[PDB]
């Protein structure tokens, strides 16, 4: 039919919500849309990082936040065959409250959704999606979406905050800076043995694979075996016998959980793909933000709070463009002028740390001792900083502080 | 005032084998020491591949084994009480090769016995030489004090590190490298341990190094920086004790009567160079007198003794010419310079892992696991312990 | 002001800017070629190449009429650790045809190209004439405003403009151009000596010693050429510590150097080099406009890379306008497509020369292992893939046959 709002927004993601929930805040009628027929179609992860502690602070929302089901996860080790090689705690790097956590997204958007219905003029439809843009006059005048149990949606602004697969980054014709693809996550979920803590974060370099244990959700402890690009055809061509003899070689604690696996059902494949988008802003009413603007690997559980870290600058550009009544091209890529040299940043330490997953035959067998040697450089809490930590909060008109 | 024909000042590994290898030959051949036995020094009791490969040459490798001796087969490094490398010395060569324990007295007395036979071979003990014949700028022989001028046609040194020959021949140090300690004892074997072990260890506090001793003994090395003992001693023996104990826990025992470090015998580890072994006409200087090495893979005894077959052979080579000349003696320097240089400067290397500073401590021990892993570690190895080609000698030098 | 028609206007006479020249006068297409200076003699800029070089001239039907000057190839590069050899590396065994890095400096090359290309009536040189600023009319940027030198004031038209300079360049922000990336963090302190006794000539070599990192090069005149790496803003406390001090220090990591160094009694022979690295975000941004060179991706003095790496962006170039002219088709959608060929090789070269700048690091406890760490990256299996990206070209440019002498 026919539609009107301010601002329009493509996913209610992590970021699309935070965004959508900061600019109803500010008195701006909004529509935040997504396909899927709740927060709990998709698995997209739990855990934190201390980024995402300092992030809530900041605008006075951790207390909100942590009287949710949490787990703090306080610090982070790494084995090379069974024996500790680093250890790091996350109250170490700021003065102030610092740690990883436990906490679903589908937790924490319910958390954001709640907060955010409270306020008239912020709107969330579902099973909405968004099929075509209404570019018009060479400015972009919204989207046309199909709801489920055909519209027109017109806006100002239109911002994409899909996911790594973006249906928005190819309507408006965005064009990607880097395309990496080189491993692999077989992930599964065992019971915690007797003899562990719960609110752990391990990584082990073994003799066949490397081991990364987490927290799950219900006293279980999720494992991830790393894999090249590829490798896992191979692997299910030799039998899941072969498969086991080589994970109870490397981890014997596993003996249980394996005892009943007859088939490869019990594991899940996940991509590790890293992006970037040339230009996010590229034409008049349009920007891009998020996961389909600059995604990044698993490591160090910065995925999350990058992208909400996005939105919140994004807010405080589109405040300052409403107020002035200046929605040009120009003000939009004030979100890339200012997040690109964070965004950069993080991103090309993933490619560094992505370089000591090699399973080369004569690389695999140093990467161990490699990592080893690098923790022990007299400056590494740099690193450390950089990769966990924000060293100033993002700069925003108080407006945005809840009390 | 006794003639001869060959005059050796020094009857250890590398002198004796210059002086069988002679009077075998049908020369006057004297040898000359100081101490009043073989036993009255210590002088270590460990051998490498390399010196298995020296006697089958010579033929004397069942002479050898007929007297006492322990094999060592493999060598193993850890870390922290885990291994990180390990190597067979019997897979760096198809003929056979080991370790052994042979202690040095058992090995000069074997070459006495074998070698007084000959009646052109002479030995001397407590007859200390003082002073050089050097005449005419040629060694005329040597002056001594038993407890006698004695003129030969060459006068060869073979003292030692701590040479006496080296400043009365007008020899130059090349070098002379000095920063290391090792901190000796002997304590029983433990049960669950093995006799014939060759064990180094990157531990917290120090590095240790195992080996076999005294039968059914253990000696173990605690290596330590230059001037750095001094320091353990002025801060009480009771956190000395403390220390190695938390690193190796399996040493308890010997250590619940040690009450002082007068049990503590310190071995400082030296490495030199002359300039040019044989200066003047008349005289040369080998074995350790003239290129000393480091403890590290026990070459030291096969370096100085593979050096004086090299000396035996020119020394025959220009006897059977007539023509002993400054020139002559060159030869030996020439042929040995590849061996010696390349030895010392993987001495270099590896003493480059026993780093004590506050950070570099604890990257060694990661470095050394490393450099294991690369694909010619082999080559290296072979290096270090055996010999690519047999010594060039003519067929004359083999015993039946 | 008197005025000027041409149909490729191109600003600064270095090795980019010459390249392209000849290639488009080669075709009809009169050409205009603009330096501020004297003549080729003017500036310093290095007197080194590389296997790319080689491959780049052979391709054109070159290589022979490049050889006929004086040139000295440089058969292998050498990396030592304290006086002892740690890697070696043949540029033979890199490609399956004949690589070589060779000396020749860049007012011979530069001469060279000159003269064969004055031979077509349509090119056109001028020297001491210096660009001021662009003509821009009906949201293009037609022409630019030029004041010539023994002469007066000249106005140049032209269907485009190419932006040619250096690293310190006018055209990039008389059309205001944008800088992705900007990287400064070493110097190299360059003196030239003697060729002692034992040392060849053509030699290419590295040394990691106690105090610094030297680089020596042959240099012209039976020479050789020593470059001293330092880190940023380290050489105004050196000057502070006095002559004497810097001297000590310099006489024990190479000896070798003391007979030049008694005639040394002050820092006015030596020359300071700042290692600047550049990308700009849109090369081409403004109708009838362009940037190519090192106004656009100037690189570190690392593998002798920086004077290929501009020659082969003027070669697509020549392709670039070629296609536009034959097909009436000079917009800015054409013209984009130089970067978007040149891209992948000018940022994978940006990539390795950032690594490359890791072992140079003189931190407390860093600098002590870099030399460990070069020579465990250099013993991988897979260490071959590294130097072909680093010297040769797997495939040669897929230019027309027209370019082809
Ligand atoms: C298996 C997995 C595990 C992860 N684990 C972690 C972790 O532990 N920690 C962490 O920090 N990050 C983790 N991430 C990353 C995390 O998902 C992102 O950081 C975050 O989701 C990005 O926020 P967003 O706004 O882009 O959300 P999005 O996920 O992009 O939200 C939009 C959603 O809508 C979908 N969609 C697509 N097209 C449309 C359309 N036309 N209309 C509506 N919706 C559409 C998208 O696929 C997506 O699911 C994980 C991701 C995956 C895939
Ligand atoms: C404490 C110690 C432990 C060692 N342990 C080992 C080990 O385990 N394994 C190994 O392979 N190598 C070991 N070595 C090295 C070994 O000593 C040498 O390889 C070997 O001694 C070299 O032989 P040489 O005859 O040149 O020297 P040496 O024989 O050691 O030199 C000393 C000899 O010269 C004589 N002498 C000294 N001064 C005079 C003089 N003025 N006149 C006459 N004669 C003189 C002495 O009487 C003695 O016989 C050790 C060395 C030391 C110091
Ligand atoms: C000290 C030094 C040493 C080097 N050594 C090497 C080496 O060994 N090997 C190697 O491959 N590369 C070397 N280089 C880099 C080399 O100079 C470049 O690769 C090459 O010059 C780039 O070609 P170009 O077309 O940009 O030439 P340019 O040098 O850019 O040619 C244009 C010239 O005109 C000047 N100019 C500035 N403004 C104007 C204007 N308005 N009008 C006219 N002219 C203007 C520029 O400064 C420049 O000198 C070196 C550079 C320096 C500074
Ligand atoms: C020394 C300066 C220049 C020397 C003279 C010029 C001579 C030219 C020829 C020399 C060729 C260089 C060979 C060195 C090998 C090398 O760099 O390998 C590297 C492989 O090793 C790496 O990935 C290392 C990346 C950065 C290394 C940091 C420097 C190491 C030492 C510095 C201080 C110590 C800090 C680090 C602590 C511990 C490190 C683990 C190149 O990798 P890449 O990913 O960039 O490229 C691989 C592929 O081509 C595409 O990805
Ligand atoms: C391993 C996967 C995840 C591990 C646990 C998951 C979560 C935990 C978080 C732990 C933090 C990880 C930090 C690791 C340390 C690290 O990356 O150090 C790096 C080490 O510094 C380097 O430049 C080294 C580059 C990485 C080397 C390549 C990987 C080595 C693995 C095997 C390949 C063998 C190549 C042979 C040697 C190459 C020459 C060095 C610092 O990053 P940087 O590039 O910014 O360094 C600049 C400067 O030189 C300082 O060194
Ligand atoms: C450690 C005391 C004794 C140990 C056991 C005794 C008996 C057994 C013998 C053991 C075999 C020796 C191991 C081999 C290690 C070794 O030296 O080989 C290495 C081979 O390793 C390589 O090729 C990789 C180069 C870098 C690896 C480290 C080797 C040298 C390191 C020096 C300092 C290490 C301390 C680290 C901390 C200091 C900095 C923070 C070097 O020998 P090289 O002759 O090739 O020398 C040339 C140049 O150095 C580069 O190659
Ligand atoms: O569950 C997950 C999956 C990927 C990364 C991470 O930190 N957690
Ligand atoms: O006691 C010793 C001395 C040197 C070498 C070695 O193996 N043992
Ligand atoms: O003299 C020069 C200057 C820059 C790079 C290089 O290789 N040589």
């Amino acid at each position: 039919k026919e539609v009107q709002s301010d601002v329009c927004i493509v996913g209610a993601g992590p970021a699309g919500m935070l965004l959508g929930l900061l600019l109803a805040k500010q008195g701006l009628e909004v529509i935040v849309l997504e396909q899927n027929g709740d927060f709990h179609r998709e698995y997209r992860g739990e855990i934190t990082q201390p980024r995402f502690v300092q992030l809530m602070k900041q605008l006075n929302l951790l207390d909100y936040i942590e009287s949710n089901s949490h787990v703090k996860i306080p610090e982070v080790n790494v084995f090379h065959n069974n024996v500790k090689i680093m250890q790091l705690a996350f109250n170490t790097l700021i003065d102030e409250e610092s740690y990883c956590a436990r906490l679903t997204q589908p937790t924490l958007l319910s958390a954001l959704l709640d907060k955010a219905k409270k306020y008239p003029n912020f709107k969330l439809l579902f099973n909405t999606k968004v099929r075509d843009l209404l570019r018009e006059d060479g400015k972009v005048t919204g989207v046309y979406a199909v709801a489920k149990p055909n519209l027109n949606i017109k806006s100002r602004v239109t911002v994409g905050v899909d996911g790594r697969n973006s249906t928005m980054e190819k309507l408006g014709n965005f064009e990607l800076e880097l395309d990496y693809y080189d491993n692999d996550l077989l992930w599964f979920s065992f019971e915690k043995p007797e003899s562990w803590d719960y609110n752990i974060y391990h990584f082990y370099f073994q003799k066949n694979y490397n081991y990364l244990f987490l927290p799950k959700l219900g006293g279980y402890i999720q494992c991830g075996i790393s894999l090249t690009k590829g490798e896992y055809q191979k692997i299910k061509k030799e039998g899941i016998e072969s498969f086991k003899e080589k994970i109870l070689e490397d981890m014997p604690i596993l003996k249980q959980h394996f005892d009943t696996v007859t088939d490869f059902k019990s594991f899940v494949q996940l991509l590790c793909r890293m992006r970037y988008i040339k230009d996010w802003a590229k034409e008049e009413g349009c920007m891009l933000i998020g996961d389909a603007a600059h995604c990044v690997t698993p490591w160090g559980a910065v995925g999350s709070t990058l992208a909400m870290g996005t939105a919140v600058i994004a807010a405080d550009v589109i405040y300052k463009g409403f107020k002035n009544n200046d929605l040009s091209l120009e003000t939009l890529k004030q979100v890339q002028s200012r997040r690109k040299e964070e965004v950069k940043m993080i991103q090309n330490l993933q490619l560094t740390i992505e370089k000591f997953l090699t399973r080369e035959p004569i690389k695999k067998e140093i990467a161990p001792l490699m990592f080893s040697i690098a923790t022990k450089m007299p400056d590494i809490t740099n690193l450390y900083k950089k990769l966990f930590t924000r060293e100033f909060p993002l700069d925003i008109d108080e407006s945005f502080i809840f009390h």
